[PDB]
């Protein structure tokens, strides 16, 4: 047996449950047929893997598996239980009937979670077994840069079926950057016309050289949707991040009329890695109507609850300059200019609140935002601690925001997984192997107090090095299932020696779907 994430509760059983050819289930018809839904989705695969064939009845008695709801389970948790006579599963909700689900393809042969017949295995068993599960943090995350390097959508379907796997349900789309625009906005075609191409394939970096070669690409709104979708069938919510004002070069190059501190000068998509100071100017008011109407499009494209407006490296030198901006700060009364940023992010906010309630949204910030008077903007934000992410995660919770935490190290999974010369070119020296990823205790040393705001851990894919999706998917895997198990399993039931010893069997796996993946553990 070898479940990743580790379950909460296991309890190996006497014998085995055997399926046979077909078997009969009986699954609860309530939430509006959602959980039978689930269940569809689970015969298809169990059939393209095994060939087994399950009919509906309504029967207990002739049920092989039973599906029953259970509302006292929390609202991703789910009871399997394993017997020779029977399966039965308990949950409270359609994503807890998933994840059941999924652990109950892990328990078999690793075909089975990789969608694939092979010719190994002849009959199908489960082991008995009685778990309990529920996972440890809400937010189970994995966030991918487009903005530096294109991937396009049968890319992100491949990472939204790893992310599946191991039952993260948190993606995070940072599709905004100083060297590209990846999203079509109807109001804003030049975001795309302009911000979504570029003359480097490269990004220059310190002696690296832009290349000359015409290189992008971006998502139709029709894209979004069907991704959009697509996730929602694995559980996964997708939440948008428009990082602004800053890592805004792309849009300031689409739009500098009005966007730029400096309309006069002139304004480029940038070919190079690194921070610009080529901020939005958040004191024109075209420039307010633009990111409303921005978020306007969001809300249509992405019903997730929450949206992410960045705030990471916002140099704030632009903004001394103009006249506007110099004129808002005294308006506003502050003399720090990191307060702008902080007022146009409150102006936004309240934008949002006169929305109709579906319609209204949550706001994430990256931790820098913390160094303005957030007073300005309120503490019903959440913050993402990527830097110094441990002391920024425990402020945001004495100030009682939300915090999930991704830790540059060793949460940034682009890095290099290990020091050997013949690894790919990304960030890093290779000390963010497999060990590190999971060595690291997001709630080490945090007050009991502090802990109910820390609302889980994500891993984040940083893409100004990597191009092809050979080299994401080897650095992705198998970090990103260190950092899934972080974010469900109870940190007194996490063991590095048996993550490796389980994570070595989904090699097979990784190998049926022509997934890549780092060697070194496996
Ligand atoms: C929020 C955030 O991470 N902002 C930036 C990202 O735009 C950048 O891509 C990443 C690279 O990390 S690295 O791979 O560890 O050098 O580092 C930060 O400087």
């Amino acid at each position: 047996i070898a479940l990743t994430p580790q379950p909460a509760h296991l309890t190996v059983k006497d014998g085995r449950f055997e399926f046979g050819n077909q078997l009969k289930a009986k699954v609860t018809p309530y939430q509006g047929d959602s959980i039978r839904m689930v269940f569809e989705s689970f015969k298809k695969e169990l059939q393209e893997a095994t060939g087994i064939k399950v009919s509906s009845t309504q029967k207990e008695a002739k049920a092989r598996i039973i599906l029953d709801l259970n509302p006292q389970l929390p609202a991703e948790a789910y009871k399997l239980n394993v017997s020779k006579k029977q399966v039965r599963i308990e949950a409270s909700r359609p994503a807890g009937f998933y994840y059941a689900l999924q652990t109950l393809k892990q328990l078999m042969p690793r075909n089975v979670m990789a969608g694939v017949a092979t010719s190994d295995h002849s009959q199908w068993s489960l082991p008995s077994v009685e778990i309990e599960d529920a996972p440890r943090f809400e937010w189970r995350g994995f966030m991918l840069d487009e903005g530096r390097h294109f991937f396009g959508k049968d890319e992100i379907k491949r990472v939204i079926d790893m992310m599946a796997i191991y039952k993260m349900n948190r993606f995070h789309w940072h599709l905004t950057e100083d060297q590209g625009w990846r999203i079509e906005i109807k109001k804003y075609p030049k975001l795309t016309e302009t911000g979504a191409w570029r003359n480097s394939k490269v990004l220059a970096y310190g002696d690296v050289k832009p290349d000359g070669e015409r290189y992008g690409g971006f998502y139709t709104q029709k894209d979004i949707k069907e991704i959009v979708a697509y996730a929602k069938k694995k559980f996964i919510e997708i939440i948008p991040e428009i990082d602004i004002p800053g890592h805004s070069q792309a849009a300031v190059a689409a739009y500098p009329e009005f966007l730029a501190c400096d309309p006069r000068d002139k304004h480029e998509v940038w070919l190079q890695q690194g921070i610009s100071t080529d901020v939005i100017n958040v004191a024109n008011p075209k420039a307010m109507q633009f990111a409303k109407e921005v978020i306007d499009e969001l809300t249509e494209l992405f019903p997730f609850n929450y949206i992410h407006l960045g705030g990471d490296e916002c140099p704030t030198r632009k903004w001394q300059k103009n006249d506007e901006c110099k004129k808002l700060l005294s308006e506003i009364g502050s003399s720090n200019f990191r307060d702008l940023q902080i007022y146009f992010y409150k102006q936004l906010k309240d934008y949002i609140a006169t929305k109709p309630a579906d319609q209204q949204r949550q706001l994430i910030f990256w931790n820098e935002v913390l160094h303005g008077n957030t007073s300005i903007l309120g503490n019903d934000i959440t913050i993402m601690a990527w830097i110094g992410a441990n002391a920024a995660a425990k402020q945001a919770a004495k100030q009682g925001m939300n915090t999930i935490l991704s830790p540059q190290i060793p949460y940034y999974i682009n890095r290099k997984q290990s020091k050997l010369p013949t690894e790919p070119m990304s960030q890093g020296h290779g000390t963010e192997t497999v060990e590190a990823v999971y060595n690291y205790q997001p709630l080490k040393d945090v007050d009991a107090a502090l802990q109910p705001y820390y609302k889980g851990v994500q891993a984040n894919f940083w893409t100004e090095w990597v191009t092809e999706p050979s080299v994401l998917e080897y650095l992705m895997l198998p970090r990103l299932a260190a950092v899934a198990e972080a974010g469900w399993t109870p940190q007194e039931k996490r063991n590095y020696e048996d993550f490796k010893e389980r994570i070595r069997k989904d090699a097979e796996l990784y190998d049926l779907k022509g997934w890549n993946y780092g060697k070194h553990i496996m």
